[PDB]
C-alpha cells in the first residue's frame, strides 16, 4: 500500500510524458521547470510534453569527472507550470538499496508501479557499445517503453530507467548535486 502510494503521488505531481523523435519517455519533474530524461531521448529545440509542444529553454546532458556519459539529460522548460519539488528525496551519495519500485507513466494506459527487487549501484556498463557510468541495476526483465521510469523508495527517488538486455535492468543514478 505505501510503497504504491507514494510512487503514485510521484506520478501525479512529479511526472509527464516526454515526447521526442525517438519515442516517449516517462519524464520525472525535478523542481521548478527542470524536468530528467534519459540522454538516449535525444530532445530537440522543442520536445512535447503530455502530447504539447514545448520549447527546451536549456538543456544539459550530464557526464562524471571523466568524462563518461551518466545517461541523465536536465531540459528546463518553456512553460508555467513548476513542480513540486523532490530535491529532499535525491540522495547525496551512491549507495545499494533492498526493496525497489520502478513507476512507470509513458507506453501504457496507466501509470504503475512495478516491484524490481533489490538494487545496486553497479558500476560502469557498454550500453549499446558506449560506456555509460553510475548504473543501479536490478534482476527485473524491464522492455522497451520502460524508460524514464522512475526508480524509487519511500522519502527516496534514486534514478530513472534507461536500459536492459532481457535479464536485468539499469537505471541512470540521480545524485543531489546535479542541482543546485
Ligand atoms: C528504453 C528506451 C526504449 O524503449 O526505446 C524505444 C524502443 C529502453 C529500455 C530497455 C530496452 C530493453 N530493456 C530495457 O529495459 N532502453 C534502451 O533501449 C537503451 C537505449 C538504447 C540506445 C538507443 C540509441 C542510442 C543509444 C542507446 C540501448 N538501450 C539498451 O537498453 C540496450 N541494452 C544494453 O546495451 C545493455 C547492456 C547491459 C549490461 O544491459 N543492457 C539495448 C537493449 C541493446
Amino acid at each position: 500500500g505505501p510503497e504504491e502510494e507514494f510512487g503514485m503521488s510521484l506520478i501525479k505531481h512529479n511526472s509527464c510524458v516526454i515526447t521526442t523523435e525517438n519515442g516517449k519517455f516517462t519524464g520525472l519533474g525535478v523542481y521548478d521547470r527542470f524536468v530528467v530524461v534519459p540522454t538516449h531521448a535525444d530532445p530537440g529545440k522543442e520536445i512535447q510534453v503530455d502530447g504539447i509542444t514545448t520549447k527546451v529553454i536549456d538543456s544539459y546532458d550530464l557526464y562524471n569527472k571523466n568524462g563518461i556519459k551518466l545517461e541523465i539529460t536536465v531540459l528546463k522548460l518553456d512553460r508555467n507550470e513548476k513542480f513540486r519539488d523532490i530535491r529532499r528525496y535525491i540522495p547525496n551519495n551512491e549507495d545499494d538499496y533492498p526493496n525497489c519500485n520502478l513507476a512507470l507513466l509513458a507506453n501504457q494506459p496507466e501509470p504503475t508501479i512495478i516491484n524490481v527487487g533489490d538494487v545496486v549501484s553497479y558500476g560502469n556498463i557498454l550500453l549499446s557499445g558506449n560506456q555509460t557510468a553510475r548504473m543501479l541495476k536490478y534482476s527485473y526483465p524491464t522492455k522497451s517503453g520502460y524508460c524514464g521510469g522512475v526508480l524509487y523508495k519511500i522519502g527516496q527517488v534514486l534514478g530513472i530507467h534507461v536500459g536492459g538486455n532481457g535479464r536485468d535492468g539499469f537505471s541512470a543514478m540521480l545524485l543531489r548535486s546535479y542541482f543546485t
